[PDB]
């Protein structure tokens, strides 16, 4: 059953990655909109730098949350494939998964 299990896992990883890319494109377009809103209205390089740092921090947050979920799936899959008796699973959460 390794083939179909690996297929389902690959589709699930792809789902995580495509969701991340949708979120990041949305937030980057929102940062562009916010920066243009500052540009046309009253704004100096202070407010521009603040909004840019905030948008980039949120984009790091999205990327790193999706990356932690991808690494979660990675350890799930490698653990299942290399599973053997006498192996200890310390994380109760990973065992439930």
């Amino acid at each position: 059953e390794l083939s179909t299990l690996e297929a389902e896992m690959a589709v699930e990883r792809k789902a995580v990655e495509d969701q991340r890319d949708g979120e990041l494109e949305a937030r980057a377009q929102k940062l562009e909109a916010d920066l243009a809103e500052l540009e046309a209205e009253g704004a100096k390089a202070d407010a521009r730098r603040k909004v840019r740092d905030g948008g980039e921090r949120e984009m790091r947050q999205i990327r790193d949350r999706a990356q932690r979920e991808l690494d979660r799936l990675e350890d799930i899959w490698s653990t299942f494939t290399k599973l053997a008796p006498k192996q200890l699973i310390v994380d109760e959460n990973l065992y439930r998964e």
